[PDB]
């Protein structure tokens, strides 16, 4: 009974990693990731320089999932780079490294400098198209023509196989267009589905204040409130992008959560919420628990029944 | 204490009812919602013909909530029209009536034919503006220019006040762009914030299944997942609609989280999924808790708190 994966080029010992921007931001973080069970670990989505981010308190957690407006903070591109360049440990698991740009030709210029890096060390690209662009308009992701300028663009900076992070979305118009954007874009890997549930507000009964301070309490929902969405989202791009891999994200906080993922078609399955409040303790217990389902249902490996989901009729 | 309140020119005893098509499609249905405690009740969404909807299994509810895509069953137009100028008990508590044409056109034939009953009898009208998957165009609310013609074509055709039931948006952009659209209208003079929340997927780890029928398993989620999706749509659309009210629909379960929604603006407060599960006896027990929230705290209106939630710093 075995929870190994070899894709990308790369071989992973089990499916679970983090959720970009969760224990990934300092060089201690990385450490830790590294030397947790992990299967991989991503980095920090990062900038140019580097970003204090938003005011405190900007991530709060709650028995059903999280709410942040962290504003991307992050210790620079540099310092990403050195890690996947001359510290990160390739023996013990992959890394990959996430990238968000606040424009594209700063999306560009990093894309530039990670290619021989790239080459030579096996780091992974993760670009995260919920970076914001021009404010007043949406997320990159959200706006079609802007997300295909990015992969464009993305895409002969680059020249190497790479990956999207991509927000959730909400009606089946949306999952066409969206998928079939990517689909014009052969070095597009693998989709890491979904990103948080946009600026939903979490308001605190007895102060009747908000819970975060940046944006008036609005902030990206993760963990158990997203559960569906992300199945959805992971089902929808792995039946429109039959030769790309999905990674799962969203919801994920036991082995069943994880099992579910695999059969929308999950191929890596990361964790944010649920280990920002664990700890990296976590990714123990949801190997053992992905084994013993597997164990009780005959499977033995990954590959028999990951995207098997059932319809009705 | 009491919790009465006039809206619309109405008056209601508290703020609570249904969420559309939630225990009001039949007349039965619409009878047990007149008995009930709630405050006011609103029918079934309906098209011009009677609709059987889609295959069952179609709504599943779990401990988190539910998901659905029941099609649009409903009886018609001419029986929804007919409950609400010879039947209905007005004397009783005030009536919403939903419509939700698959056209333009159809929306307004129906909303010609409403407007004389509206003026005779005091019927509100609530126009959904969700609609079935057509492949290659967004969901109304999602696509701004179809939006801004509806309600142009309706507000024509009807001539008199009335509310929209609009999806959620995740964005701060559409939040902007969303509600300078309803500002164009000053007859709609209320917006409901939120339909379900579209296309996730719930499936079941035993049976490896999705657990409902139509679409491939996706439908609408509503219950506990969505409050905070829920919350801040009500307060994002009450903060740029000052001229406008605000009915809060969204992860209603306990007179605490009727109390959020009314912090972040609600005026009504609309129950779907927990009325579902626990059927008409759940207003008697809201309308409890919500008196006991009011005392602990010291307030004695709606009005004192009503948009109150605080903001940090
Ligand atoms: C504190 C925090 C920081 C995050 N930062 C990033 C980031 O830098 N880049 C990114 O792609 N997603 C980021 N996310 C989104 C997570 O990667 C993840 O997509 C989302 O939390 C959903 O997964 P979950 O339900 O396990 O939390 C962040 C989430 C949290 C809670
Ligand atoms: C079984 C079912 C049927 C529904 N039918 C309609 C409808 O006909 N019109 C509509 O505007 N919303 C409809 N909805 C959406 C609800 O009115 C509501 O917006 C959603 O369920 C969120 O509220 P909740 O969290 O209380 O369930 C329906 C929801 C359910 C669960
Ligand atoms: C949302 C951005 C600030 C544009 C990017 C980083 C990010 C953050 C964050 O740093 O605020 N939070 C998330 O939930 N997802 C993200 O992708
Ligand atoms: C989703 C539609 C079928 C387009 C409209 C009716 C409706 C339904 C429905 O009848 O399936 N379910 C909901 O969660 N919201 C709705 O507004």
């Amino acid at each position: 009974m075995c929870l190994k994966l070899n894709l990308l080029d790369h071989v992973f010992a089990n499916p679970f990693m983090n959720a970009a921007g969760v224990l990934c931001s300092t060089e201690e973080d990385l450490r830790c990731m590294t030397a947790s069970s992990s299967g991989a670990l991503v980095s920090k989505s990062c900038t140019s320089a580097p970003r204090d981010g938003n005011p405190e308190p900007r991530y709060m957690a709650f028995p059903l999932g999280s709410i942040n407006s962290m504003g991307l903070p992050n210790l620079g591109f540099d310092f990403y780079l050195k890690y996947a360049s001359d510290l990160h440990d390739y023996s013990k698991k992959p890394l990959f490294l996430s990238i968000s740009g606040l424009s594209v030709e700063e999306n560009v210029a990093m894309v530039r400098r990670l290619a021989p890096v790239a080459q030579e060390k096996g780091v992974l690209l993760e670009l995260n198209l919920s970076c914001p662009n021009v404010p007043g308009k949406p997320q990159v992701a959200y706006d079609f023509e802007a997300m295909r300028t990015y992969l464009q663009q993305v895409s002969l900076a680059y020249g190497l196989p790479f990956g999207v992070k991509m927000p959730p979305y909400f009606d089946i118009a949306h999952f066409d267009t969206a998928a079939a954007v990517l689909n014009e874009f052969p070095l597009v890997k693998f989709v890491t589905c979904v990103n948080s549930v946009g600026n939903g507000l979490v308001i605190d009964a007895e102060s009747e204040s908000v819970v975060i301070k940046p944006k008036q309490g609005f902030g990206g929902l993760g963990g158990k409130y997203i559960l569906p969405t992300a199945l959805a989202n992971v089902n929808a791009f792995y039946r429109r992008c039959p030769d790309k891999l999905v990674f799962g994200c969203g919801g994920v906080y036991s082995g069943e959560d994880a099992f579910l993922h695999i059969l929308a078609g999950a191929s890596m399955v990361q964790v944010g919420t649920a280990l920002q409040e664990e700890g990296p303790g976590i990714f123990t217990r949801l190997e053992d628990e992905l084994l013993e389902i597997m164990a009780r249902k005959g499977y033995r490996t990954l590959e028999e029944f990951r995207g098997r989901v059932k319809t009705i009729e």
